[PDB]
């Protein structure tokens, strides 16, 4: 495909500081939804305000999962069915967490927002439709872990 090389192209900017570019990702995150702050107990203990979640060394350890399972997710493009499994199951835990499958379009958003301010200009129409469908696709495996 021509998307799946847009991917590879757009991700190898971002993939270079994926804790700065993850950072950009959840600070968007908690813009758009605020209830999304207490899922991230560690210690018991709940953030009180974005920027509370910025300083845990833990957080900031759940952003490098992110963009490792993004980058796996990109390093399969052409075939995402080796990942289903463990998508899946990574859905499971989130559901335990607490997380509900429509905060992943959220999350979604947040990621092209991210794509967008870090590609500027090379965040052509085509690259963010070729990022949603990505997305899309890793998200609808993760969805069969609300058993569905
Ligand atoms: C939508 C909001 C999200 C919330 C509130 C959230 C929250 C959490 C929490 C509380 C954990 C367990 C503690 C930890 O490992 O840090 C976790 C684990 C994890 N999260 Fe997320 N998460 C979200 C999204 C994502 C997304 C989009 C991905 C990947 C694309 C991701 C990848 C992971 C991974 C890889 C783990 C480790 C799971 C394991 O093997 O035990 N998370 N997440």
């Amino acid at each position: 495909r021509p998307e799946s090389e847009l991917i590879r192209q757009s991700w190898r900017v971002v993939s270079r500081s994926p804790l700065e570019h993850g950072t950009v990702l959840f600070a968007r995150l908690f813009a758009l939804e605020p209830s999304l702050l207490p899922l991230f107990q560690y210690n018991g203990r709940q953030f009180s305000s974005p920027e509370d979640s910025l300083s845990s060394p833990e957080f900031l350890d759940h952003i490098r999962k992110v963009m490792l399972v993004i980058d796996a997710a990109v390093t399969n493009v052409e075939d995402l069915s080796s990942l289903e499994e463990y998508l899946t199951s990574l859905g499971r835990k989130h559901r335990a967490v607490g997380v509900r499958l429509s905060s992943f379009s959220t999350v979604g958003e947040s990621l092209l927002y991210m794509l967008e301010k870090s590609l500027g200009p090379d965040f052509t129409p085509a690259t963010r439709t070729a990022w949603s469908r990505l997305y899309g696709a890793v998200v609808q495996a993760m969805s069969r872990g609300w058993d569905g």
